[PDB]
Order: structure tokens, then sequence, then C-alpha cells
């Protein structure tokens, strides 16, 4: 039995290495990673890989790994796939912990925009979780944390993290992580997967996929939202992505909204993430 070496970037930035039989399905590798992580609430998570274009793809657990990575290295990342709308309802602290690590990367990367005060508050809960109670001995008037809190760090942000950290004395790691999530979950881009597209007039938009539905970001004044209930059918053909928007009461016919994606693979990817979100958040 011939086995292939897999390398997985974990959410703390460390590398897990294992071997799977070369015809293994994605679920086999995912089960090994989740066992390594002591993670039971596995349904929220998945593995990604980067293609020759360094674009992110979800590894389909039901399909052979080799038929997805194809020509590429067996190199993956462990990521949150379905962001829980209410992390307080997860059954395990360790689930909330991995969700926090993913969100920290969402923030530092700039995928999850955040006000100054929310960056500082989130940063303060991470410090409380990671180091425990504020200690003046490690922090002078010139302190800069090892923790990455933001896409662009300022001394002002470092000071505000410390000021809020002082207020959390006695807070346990699970408590600070729950506070982190209660704040992060409210952010307008929480759990939103963004895809570049053109509308039917060739005007550049973003499509966001999240628990509550599909978001069309036209301009700052024009943001259309289609709750999953309002979406009857999702389709792709060539470079095009289509959604069927339900008849509103007393209307005879569904409406169709068409989008142009960069290429066929980008249309397919968007279609599959929409179907998966529609299924997952229908089970809520
Ligand atoms: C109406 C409310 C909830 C909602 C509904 C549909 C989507 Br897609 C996203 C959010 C909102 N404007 O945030």
């Amino acid at each position: 039995p011939k086995s292939m070496q897999c390398k997985v970037i974990l959410l703390d930035g460390s590398e897990y290495t294992c071997d799977v039989e070369k015809r293994s399905r994605g679920q086999v590798l995912f089960d090994k990673v989740c066992e390594h992580l002591n993670l039971l609430e596995k349904d929220y998570f998945g593995l990604t890989y980067r293609d020759a274009e360094n674009q992110k793809n979800w590894l389909d657990p039901a399909k052979e790994i080799k038929k997805q990575v194809r020509s590429g290295a067996w190199h993956f990342s462990f990521n949150v796939k379905f962001y829980p709308p209410d992390p307080a309802q997860l059954s395990e602290d360790i689930t909330r912990y991995y969700l926090c690590l993913q969100l920290r990367d969402d923030i530092v990367s700039g995928r999850l925009p955040c006000s100054f005060v929310t960056l500082a508050l989130l940063g303060s809960y991470t410090v409380q979780s990671e180091l425990g109670d504020y200690d003046p001995d490690e922090c002078g008037s010139d302190y800069i944390s090892e923790f990455r809190f933001a896409p662009n760090h300022t001394k002002e942000l470092e000071d505000k993290v410390i000021e809020l950290h002082k207020s959390h004395r006695g807070m346990t790691p699970a408590e600070a992580e729950m506070h982190f999530l209660e704040n992060a979950k409210k952010l307008s881009m929480y759990g939103v997967d963004l895809h570049h597209a053109k509308d039917s007039e060739g005007v550049e938009i973003m499509l966001g996929v999240c628990a509550s539905g599909l978001l069309i970001y036209r301009d700052r004044l024009r943001i259309n939202r289609f709750a999953w209930p309002k979406v009857l059918k999702i389709s792709y053909k060539r470079n095009n992505f289509y959604i069927k928007i339900r008849p509103g009461e007393f209307e005879q016919f569904e409406s169709t909204i068409g989008f142009k994606l960069p290429n066929h693979r980008a249309a397919k990817r968007l279609w599959k993430v929409c179907v998966e979100h529609h299924t997952f958040f229908r089970l809520l």
C-alpha cells in the first residue's frame, strides 16, 4: 500500500505531517488532523489547498485527494468552513478555541475588517486567554506584544490592548475566548466568504457567502441581501453564476440574477460554497 506524505498548516501556524494511502478521500486526512487537534465538533471545519494560481480551494472530503490537488503538492491548511452564528451554542471550549485562532487570522489578514476599539478589545481577550492576568513586569510604557492583533499595528493600538487587558483580571481562557467570540460574531464581515464577480452590466461587485444568505456588494449605498429561504436554485454555466430568487407573495415568476466570474473554475467554486452554506445553515 503506497502512502503520500501530507503537510497541514494548523491555525497556530504549526505544521502537522502525516501519511495517507495515495487513493485516500479527503475525509481520511481530515479525520487524522481533527484527532491530532482533539477536535470533536468537526462539521464547522475543513482543509484547504492552494492551486497553481495560489487560489484557495476546499478539499472535498468525499473525493480522492489526488483528483483535487492533481499536479500540486499535498500541502493543506486547517480552516473554519462554516462560521457558527452563535458560538456560545457550540458544545466544547476547544471548538471555540480553534474558531478564535481562525478569527485572529481573519483579522490580521484584513478579511475581517474591525474598528480600532474592536481590534483592541479582541486583542485584550486573546492576551487574557494566552498570558492570563495583566502583569506590569512584562509591560513598560514602550510595550509591543508578540501577538498580531491587526492588519496594521500602531503604538496606540498596543496601549489600548493593555488598558483593556487590565480590566479582565480573574478571567479564565474559556471565558476570554467566549467574550472574544461574542464581539467578533457581530462584525458585518463575520463568516463572509468574498468572491470577485461582474453583474449583468459588467460592473465589478463582490458576492459574499455566509450563514444568513448571499450578499451582493455593488457600492457603499447598494448592498443586496438574499436570505437562503429566498434562494430556490443556484447554477453555474461556463464563466457564469446564476441564482433563482423566489416569487415574492402574489408574483407569478421567480427572478434570475446572473454574474460573470473570472473563469469557469471560479464560477464552480462559488457554486459549491453556496450549495454547502445553503445545506449547512438550512440544518439550523
Ligand atoms: C436583515 C438582516 C439579516 C440578514 C438577512 C440576509 C442576509 Br444575506 C444577511 C443578513 C441584515 N440586514 O443584516
